[PDB]
């Protein structure tokens, strides 16, 4: 068909079509119908039951033929459309110019992920504390909390890795400036993060406010965006300062200067960065933008900028940066975080199906805070939260505007009973979480995969939204017994908050050892985890390394292949391959 001026869309589906794609979305959209505005604010809130536009834009959806058969178009546009594309064809119809188009047509569905990334690319590799359970809080009434927080989770043995710093640690909400009664003594004293098994994660923003007394906002800069065609003048929205004001990420110029040096000034002690309110958003004036009035990239490329710097600073930890708005290539230098919640309960299942689709919108690093913003929580709803939001891929704690509660063991020590037995299995299987965000990062699709996946061409398990998968092998259900479509075939075989765990028939899972944290790592007494098929066999394989160099460039990695095969009343489980090998080698 056509399309001429404001640009469009092609592509019409054949009928028995399963729709999915869409990026960061709302509703029990696993699957689609619905049409998505591609653009917009913190729109995440009491986010929403579909047709809502939220933090980040993705052009992308894919579809599943009633066969088994699958097929992704990209409408490459950086520009600002809406994608709303029922059963009477995908189209996407958009406010700029003519834009190309990508179609896959590949034997499967999951070779359309793996055909996404091999357009748009992979997730660069973080280190295995990305994969620990990740929590924030700070608190007042003497200069802080000191922690406490990490003593207590200590104290409790309740496994975390990473403690967040919330907000608040800057000096007027002044980005590169800590508070100097907020522990003018930031320049990392948290040796103590490091020394109880910890690592630092710290906000940035994209707003300067307007003080001529600061030590960032550089205007010998010109990176303000310009507002109106021309104008002359700088766009002063009002963000967390108020009249603060934004580098350009127009051209080179802006980020060159944003990638500073800056978390070696503090510490070193700021580990991870997360980017917010980075849309962006303006707290007044009309609808919450900026004006020039392209958007979607904005948050995109704040953060490769802030990847660029963190490796400029750094050379060689693998970094670990998160934003919460981004574009479908993004997760080339970040991973979404999915959107300041509500404790509410439609969110809680939501965040199944939310996730679900940001892997099929190429992201596999999503996560969903067992809570949010908007908040207060009883026992009831975190207790089921936490039990299947242990198997996110990535995991944490949340909540704001506190008065109080929010914390792992507010609602009762069984509250924190059944947060110490999720958090305990999740860490239990960061060998297998691990491989997974391996292949994520070298070919593969979610980390947390659809029911659906299991297998593609059964029609029962189009629209399943609450159960899900890890990686394959283990299935999640979350909040309560027997549903709802699973897959068939071998799976278990055949407490309260706690979600139901099967292992696949022919399935070998790599399996560790309760830890702290992932400093005891390097040290995992490993477990194999074998369910036998219909031929009694079972194969498996796990990957692993240092934790902060990738499929290392010298090959300090261990591939490992699990085989299992009963033949007689007895099975063996044997070691198939060993690929590379590490920590040491080098080249002549």
């Amino acid at each position: 068909s056509l399309t001429d001026g404001k640009a469009n869309a092609s592509l019409t589906v054949p009928e028995g079509t399963s729709i999915y794609g869409g990026g960061e979305v709302t509703g029990s959209l696993l699957r689609n119908g619905k049409t998505i505005k591609l653009w917009n604010t913190d729109s995440g809130a009491y986010g929403v039951d579909k047709g809502t536009r939220l933090y980040q834009s993705h052009p992308w959806m894919m579809g599943v033929r009633k066969d088994g058969t699958a097929f992704g178009i990209l409408f490459d546009t950086t520009w600002k459309a809406e994608l709303s594309s029922t059963d009477e064809k995908i189209e996407l119809k958009s406010e700029g110019i003519p834009f190309r188009v990508f179609i896959i047509d590949r034997e499967s569905p999951q070779a359309v992920i793996r055909g996404l990334s091999e357009l748009t690319g992979t997730m660069p590799m973080i280190p295995r504390w990305a994969l620990g359970y990740q929590q924030c809080r700070f608190s007042y009434s003497p200069d802080s909390r000191v922690i406490e927080i990490a003593d207590t989770f200590r104290l409790k043995r309740i496994p975390c890795d990473v403690i967040w710093m919330d907000i608040d640690y800057m000096d007027g909400y002044r980005i590169f400036t800590f508070n100097p009664k907020s522990f003018p003594n930031p320049k990392a004293v948290n040796r103590d993060l490091h020394i109880r098994g910890f690592h630092s994660a710290w906000m940035i923003d994209p707003g300067a406010k307007v003080d001529p007394n600061y030590f960032v906002y550089k205007s010998g800069t010109e990176n303000d965006v310009w507002v109106k065609t021309a104008d002359g003048k700088n766009f002063h929205g009002d963000a967390w300062p108020g009249a603060a004001a934004f580098p350009d990420f127009t051209s080179p110029k802006v980020n060159k200067w944003w990638r500073n040096l800056y978390k070696d000034f503090l510490a070193q002690g700021v580990d991870g960065v997360w980017n917010d309110v980075n849309e962006p958003q303006i707290n007044d004036t009309p609808n919450k933008t900026m004006p020039e009035d392209y958007h979607n990239v904005y948050g995109f490329l704040m953060v490769k900028a802030s990847r660029e710097g963190i490796l400029d600073a750094r050379p060689e930890k693998r970094p670990f940066i998160l934003t919460r708005s981004n574009f479908l290539g993004g997760q080339r230098y970040a991973a979404t975080w999915t959107g300041d919640n509500g404790s509410c309960w439609d969110h809680l299942k939501m965040s199944v199906p939310m996730s679900l689709t940001l892997g099929l919108s190429g992201q596999p690093f999503s996560g969903a805070d067992i809570g949010g913003f908007l908040f207060n929580a009883d026992a009831d709803l975190f207790g089921n939260w936490i039990g299947f939001g242990a198997f996110y891929p990535f995991a944490r704690g949340h909540a704001c505007a506190g008065t109080n509660n929010k914390e792992p063991w507010v609602f009762g020590q069984k509250v924190e009973d059944a947060s110490r037995i999720a958090l305990e299995r999740r860490y239990i299987l960061l060998p297998y979480f691990y491989t997974l965000l391996h292949e994520a990062s070298t070919n593969g699709m979610p980390i947390m995969r659809p029911v659906f996946f299991s297998d593609p061409k059964d029609l029962s398990l189009r629209a399943e939204e609450e159960a899900f998968l890890v990686g394959d092998n283990l299935l999640i259900i979350p909040a309560f017994a027997n549903q709802p479509a699973l897959p068939k075939g071998i799976w278990k075989e055949l407490d309260k908050y706690q979600a139901k765990m099967k292992i696949r028939g022919g399935a070998i899972i790599p399996t560790g050892k309760i830890i702290q944290n992932t400093t005891e790592n390097s040290l995992d007494p490993l477990t194999l985890l074998v369910c036998l098929d219909e031929q009694g066999k079972a194969s498996g394989n796990m990957y692993w390394d240092a934790g902060d160099g990738w499929s290392y460039k010298k090959g300090d990695y261990s591939l490992l292949q699990f085989v299992a095969e009963r033949n007689g009343d007895k099975v063996t489980v044997k070691l198939t391959k060993k690929t590379g090998k590490y920590n040491t080698e080098n080249k002549d």
